[PDB]
């Protein structure tokens, strides 16, 4: 276990910020990927674990630099990169976040770094939008040592994930054209039989649903932060929030496995 911040309560994982005060920078010479905003935390005890959260094709750390702060805020250190080049594929996508990560030890490591000493490099976790969904899923199968994985809107070029281990939570958008639902989100989570597990679709969600923006972010910023503190922190505080079939108009459809309450 690696408890920090107050016991939770719905209303406080469905705010816009959480208990902790986050700073954030550019990484100056990034290694193995394209750029990265580095977020932190100043006062939260402990260290705390570091997630790589990696962009779409197309697309940049404005996509999702909303969990940046949100996660930050709640005990984690968060890296949020630009791939090498927008175009990408996801197996590029995960090498890249899992090389994001790896500088975030090292930067853990730098006297110059202001997250110097801020991170527990054993407690890491992936996330991403669409390919880079794919691309966490990816790193998480490659990667078992990863305490958590969450994909928004994954696609990948094949749907079969049986091979993770990691706790996974996957973002749905019910009215997804790009991924839709039927033939990516849905097919990759019910591939998952080893592994704590988790499906949330957004009612009447677009390919978008959970980015920067979103009309959402009470109960996405809650669901992504709620099961990054059980399984980064192993925080047994954050079960009845991480297990949870959520009693929401918001949500179109809900399954999950091996989450104990």
């Amino acid at each position: 276990s690696h408890m920090r911040g107050p016991n939770p309560t719905a209303a406080s994982l469905e705010a816009s910020a959480g208990p902790f005060t986050v700073r954030s920078f550019t990484v100056s010479r990034p290694s193995g990927y394209g750029a990265g905003t580095v977020y932190y935390p100043t006062n939260a005890g402990g260290t705390v674990g570091a997630i790589a959260i990696v962009p779409g094709y197309t697309a940049r750390q404005s996509s999702i630099k909303w969990w940046g702060p949100r996660l930050a805020s709640h005990g984690f250190v968060v890296i949020t990169i630009d791939t090498n080049s927008t175009l990408d594929q996801p197996s590029s996508r995960s090498s890249q976040q899992m090389a994001a990560l790896r500088q975030v030890a090292s930067l853990n490591g730098t006297s110059s770094s202001p997250i110097y000493g801020k991170v527990d490099t054993a407690r890491m976790g992936v996330m991403g939008w669409s390919m880079g969904g794919g691309g966490s899923l990816i790193s998480a199968a490659n990667n078992p040592s990863l305490k958590a994985a969450a994909a928004q809107a994954p696609w990948d070029s094949s749907t079969n994930f049986s091979s993770v281990t990691v706790p996974t939570l996957i973002f749905a958008c019910e009215n997804d054209s790009i991924a839709p639902v039927n033939s990516s989100a849905l097919p990759i989570y019910d591939s998952m039989s080893r592994n704590a597990k988790q499906f949330l679709e957004i009612n009447g969600g677009s390919h978008s649903c959970a980015n920067s923006g979103n009309s959402n972010q009470a109960l996405i910023g809650k669901k992504g932060v709620a099961w990054m503190k059980r399984f980064m922190d192993n925080d047994t505080r954050y079960s009845t929030f991480a297990c949870e079939n959520p009693n929401s108009t918001r949500v179109s459809d809900f399954r999950t496995a091996n989450c104990s309450l």
